[PDB]
């Protein structure tokens, strides 16, 4: 089976072992991996060169940065796939992951598996337009009319009478929920 | 006549006498000021706080990173009124200034009445749905487009025959005209 080895990573974590265990993982399964242990220093590595980094993986605790907020600012505000790494699973923070704006996140112990498999974000087997960006409110306001109506569902025209913003359109939801996809299937 | 006092500026610049010169002025006209010297810095300070600044000046020349693309990142990617500080007028640097996403420039010395003026990009006397983001790409080639057809002239549906870019439409370009327009009359 197909295989897109060479993706660039940056992995965002003040905890050394963490950093460690999934840069060695991550090289193992022939990524590309940059390291960052402060929220303030990542967001700057990725200005520093947009068309950069493939993804991202952050922790949810942040020594210098609410870490749903460095979510927000990745996954949301630059609209780059940023995946929570958490030693907390309860079904509060996992929700919490997607509300924040992650597509995804890992557990401790995080399995090669689902490590291996964060790809699935990034490529697909088959001058431009502004980019819409979603707030963090509008965003929220989609991931619970979604997961209202039922994730298999939900489609757009019904998306949009929950969430009831004038100007939000088909095609952004429909867009929106092919990114959240899987995060919220795994709800 | 009315005049917005209490507007909250960002001045960022490596030279302490424009930057105090700019902070007395705007002190001077009712702003309130925060003053800071590198880019990265800057750039911190804006996302720290977003809903924080109202105007951003920054200086044409900084010693973190290239200035123009500064001016992208406040006033393209993250759509703040950005102001290009030069001491450089050549018809060039002007250009410049407006082609990476300022919104206006202030050319040295500083007069007065020219820095009070700053608030018109900010108010106006007279949840909602994501944001679009240009692209310098994109943001350059509708400058090049409405030059080319006069800013008095250009209607949306000619600057996007210019453009040909399948997908920008007609409201994206008249929400962009309203924001560049001061500027691109200057020219």
């Amino acid at each position: 089976e197909m295989f897109p080895s060479g993706l660039r990573v940056l992995v965002v974590d003040d905890d050394p072992t963490c950093l460690m265990i999934l840069e060695r993982m991550l090289r193992t399964c022939l990524y590309e991996v940059t390291k960052c242990n402060r929220a303030e220093m990542a967001l700057s590595l990725l200005r520093k060169n947009k068309h950069g980094f493939d993804i991202v993986i952050s922790d949810v605790h942040m020594p210098d940065m609410d870490g749903f907020k460095l979510l927000e600012h990745v996954g949301l505000e630059m609209d780059l796939p940023v995946i929570m790494m958490s030693a907390d699973d309860s079904k509060s923070v996992v929700l919490k992951g997607v509300t924040h704006g992650a597509v995804d996140y890992l557990i401790k112990p995080v399995r090669m598996e689902a490590l291996k498999n964060i790809w699935q974000h990034v490529v697909r087997k088959r001058l431009k337009k502004p980019r819409v960006v979603w707030s963090v409110e509008l965003h929220q306001q989609f991931v619970a009319a979604v997961n209202q109506l039922g994730v298999e569902k939900a489609v757009p025209k019904k998306i949009l009478e929950l969430m009831n913003v004038p100007g939000l359109t088909r095609e952004n939801v429909a867009s929106h929920l092919q990114k959240y996809r899987i995060y919220l299937r795994r709800l």
